[PDB]
């Protein structure tokens, strides 16, 4: 067929909980003993928050005058019944861009003549259309992918705590002092607040509503639009800020209370606080979402990603730790000499042409990452490389570790903490166990999380995390070819899963030859393409190379295979008209622009649409306002405040290079790479860069869950020990601290850490 007919998803074999239970019992994948919560009640909100009684009062209260709280009298076993689409019974919900391909094959039937370059843009289009189909999947997806993240966890490669493999907390973050270098929050003559308080706290006001206005938000960034989680199902973030403040408000206050407890007691602490966690089971348990794609056809059944859909408050608790640092560390390859990460790299404004440069430079083997990606150069070959499903590498520890640096680096002063235990036991010893191998929601069943839930507001610092230790291995190994059994060893050694996604040889020649087989087009030239510019299919980020005359620099296309997956399944008065126009000219502005027929045709469908907005009044410039937030591509353009339209002008606008934003740390990182701190920490000697906060946290994660405060003392008196050089040697430090806490005897068992007291909380029955 020329034009695929509509296709009707095959039936879901797995649409109920009995067919699910028995896959994945057979698949020797983990079913919890079903744990039920309170259900909620109604509460007046100035009764819970009254310290935000005043944001009520005013024009965009986001505040119901009441919320619902999970405290009722009788509970419930929760169910998350997710809707597929398209599926057998309504295949129509995201239909092929027919309307694209049929203009494509008309304007290369209109070119007189023949160009087989011309028709392969007709082909692929059409390959895609007929291979993929985009939507949410199915129930056997989900389910096959689940035993797949088990499978990567479990059996072949199994995980492996890094804590155990010869790491220590300070050795993973000196690794990380490079690799994701961090500064501290707020940034300014009027800083961030410490984590010291409760979430409804981080909301100041001055303006006494009867003067002007005045209110300091310090919480961190949230989708309004994205789910609220297990408290709430078939609720927003939105709906739902009020009881998400609420219940992490009441968590902290008791994990305070419970953690201030005084000895020489009726009854064990130890009971009373593993009580309190087994009571807010819930905010570790995510909803298994299933993520909506542009799957393969033949894949509908046994392949659909999953989004560990995080509880509302426990996402709001440690954004509150990992966002205040995270959005105020913009350091990368691009602004700091020696560092790996791509971490808020944006490929316009000059962008790409730095990293091509980076390529082409001499040295090598050198390395690049970005959570769950890894870019080698070796012997002038490129190496896209992909850590193996992820998350499911994740260890609980490992997320201990990323805490831990992200609270030595980024919230200490100088050494000094700027969180109390509360928090510090939370970061530790809670959170790792809430979003780590803990559990998830699937129709009624509540099923095991393998590795850590994709989507936990720590996800891409974990992965980062993952990436940087098999760099760091890699190193130790000399730097062995991405394709030898010397650099696959590393799974074996870290537990860790990786492959080869994609491999271009003779890398520095492909791109220079990049800047001599330009052909015209709009940023060469400043005309409309009759022939694609050839390009360099790094797949940077999902970035491609190409070399523009008219700037004289190497600027970004969109994959070449994505640019054309998504050509074929656009995602979700006359709006549809100004939507097409937004699809249309994004799809162009992001790689479109690279080729004739796609650039044409998507010029030509937007153009009709802009004039049937026109004889119909549609006020479009004041829709395409803020336009990026409706594109699958906005994300690129979002702080560029451009218009969208296509042209020379506007492209070489977009790639006009700019001067990368300052780097915000603390130490000046070691210029001489990862490889340098690799080489020295090999050594088993090194200085304790975290300070006093380091001492603190290793002695709040090696001691039992209750004596964080005991376990604090312990680390402040180590430290006031050594009064000339206390940072010295951290292995000393380390074997010390060890030996007072077993001495004040508020050191956990071998096999027993704070970790697993709240992981069997959680899932106790």
């Amino acid at each position: 067929l020329l034009i695929p007919k509509v296709w009707v998803p095959p039936e879901d074999p797995l649409a109920s909980p009995s067919r699910l239970a028995k896959f994945l019992r057979e698949n020797g994948y983990k079913v919890l003993q079903p744990r039920s919560l309170p259900e909620n009640e109604e509460y007046e909100t100035d009764q819970i928050l009254p310290d935000l009684a005043w944001m009520r009062q005013i024009e965009g209260a986001v505040l119901k005058p009441t919320l619902s709280l999970p405290i009722g009298d009788q509970e419930y076993f929760p169910k998350y019944y997710p809707t597929h689409r398209p599926s057998k019974e309504k295949p129509n919900a995201y239909p092929p861009d027919i309307a694209l391909l049929k203009q494509m094959i008309y304007l290369f039937l209109q070119v007189p003549e023949a160009n087989e370059g011309l028709k392969d843009e007709v082909t692929l289009l059409t390959q895609n259309i007929r291979d993929k189909a985009y939507g949410s999947g199915t129930y056997m997806g989900q389910a096959t992918r689940l035993v797949a993240m088990k499978e990567v966890a479990t059996g072949r490669n199994p995980n492996k705590d890094p804590l155990k493999l010869g790491y220590t907390f300070e050795s993973i973050a000196q690794l990380l002092d490079i690799t994701l270098p961090v500064g501290p929050p707020g940034e300014d003559d009027k800083p961030w607040v410490p984590l010291t308080r409760v979430p409804s706290r981080m909301l100041v006001l001055t303006g006494d509503v009867d003067g002007d206005f005045e209110v300091e938000d310090y919480l961190p960034k949230i989708n309004l639009k994205s789910s609220s989680g297990l408290p709430y199902v078939g609720r927003t973030k939105g709906e739902t800020i009020g009881e998400m403040i609420a219940i992490s408000n009441q968590f902290l206050r008791e994990l305070s209370t419970l953690l201030k407890q005084g000895a020489g007691t009726k009854g064990s602490n130890k009971k009373k606080l593993l009580s309190m966690l087994s009571d807010y089971w819930y905010l570790s348990c995510g909803l298994l979402f299933p993520k909506a794609e542009r799957y393969d056809k033949s894949t509908w059944l046994t392949k659909t990603r999953n989004i560990w859909s995080a509880p509302s408050p426990t996402h709001l608790m440690i954004s509150m730790i990992t966002w205040p640092v995270m959005s105020n560390s913009p350091n990368n390859v691009l602004n700091i000499e020696g560092c790996p990460s791509l971490y808020k790299f944006n490929p316009f404004r000059g962008g790409l042409n730095r990293i091509v440069e980076w390529i082409l430079a001499p040295e090598e083997p050198k390395a690049l990452v970005y959570a769950d990606n890894i870019y080698i150069v070796h012997s002038n070959t490129w190496y896209s490389i992909d850590l193996e499903k992820g998350e499911a590498n994740c260890t609980r520890q490992h997320m201990q570790a990323a805490m831990y640096y992200i609270l030595t680096r980024g919230w200490s002063d100088n050494g000094d903490p700027m969180f109390n235990q509360t928090w510090a036991t939370f970061a530790m010893n809670i959170a790792p166990a809430l979003v780590v191998d803990s559990s998830c929601l699937i129709m009624n069943l509540q099923i095991k999380t393998y590795g850590q839930g994709s989507g936990n507001a720590a996800t891409f610092i974990n992965n980062h995390l993952l990436s940087t230790l098999v760099l760091d291995q890699w190193n130790l190994m000399r730097q062995p070819r991405p394709d030898s059994e010397e650099f696959k060893s590393i799974e074996d050694k870290l537990g860790i899963n990786f492959k080869i996604e994609r491999s271009i040889d003779d890398i520095r020649g492909k791109l220079r030859q990049l800047v001599l087989l330009a052909q015209p087009g709009y940023l060469s030239g400043g005309v409309e393409p009759e022939q694609s510019s050839p390009t360099v299919e790094l797949d940077l980020l999902g970035w491609s190379a190409t070399y523009s005359k008219d700037l004289g620099i190497y600027v970004p296309v969109l994959d070449k295979e994505r640019l054309f997956c998504s050509a074929a399944y656009p995602k979700g008065v006359g709006i549809e008209q100004a939507y097409k126009v937004v699809r249309y000219e994004a799809l162009r502005l992001v790689g479109g622009w690279n080729y004739p027929l796609l650039n044409k045709a998507c010029k030509n469908n937007a153009g009709a649409a802009r004039r049937h907005l026109e004889a119909k009044g549609f006020p479009l410039d004041e829709f395409l306002a803020e336009w990026s937030e409706l594109s699958e591509f906005g994300e690129a353009f979002e702080g560029f405040n451009i218009k969208l339209t296509v042209t020379s002008e506007s492209l070489a606008e977009l790639n006009k290079p700019v001067p990368p934003k300052p780097p915000n740390v603390n130490r000046p990182v070691n210029t001489g790479g990862l490889k340098a701190v690799s080489n020295a920490l090999k050594t088993g000697r090194y200085r304790n860069e975290a300070g006093l906060s380091g001492l603190v946290l290793l002695a709040t994660a090696r001691s039992r869950l209750q004596d964080a405060v005991k376990a604090k003392a312990e680390a402040e008196k180590l430290h006031k020990s050594k009064p000339d050089d206390p940072d010295a040697d951290w292995f000393e430090r380390s074997e010390t601290l060890s030996d007072l806490l077993e001495k004040a005897d508020i050191a956990s068992k071998v096999a027993h850490s704070a970790l697993v007291e709240t992981s069997d909380a959680l899932e106790a029955v």
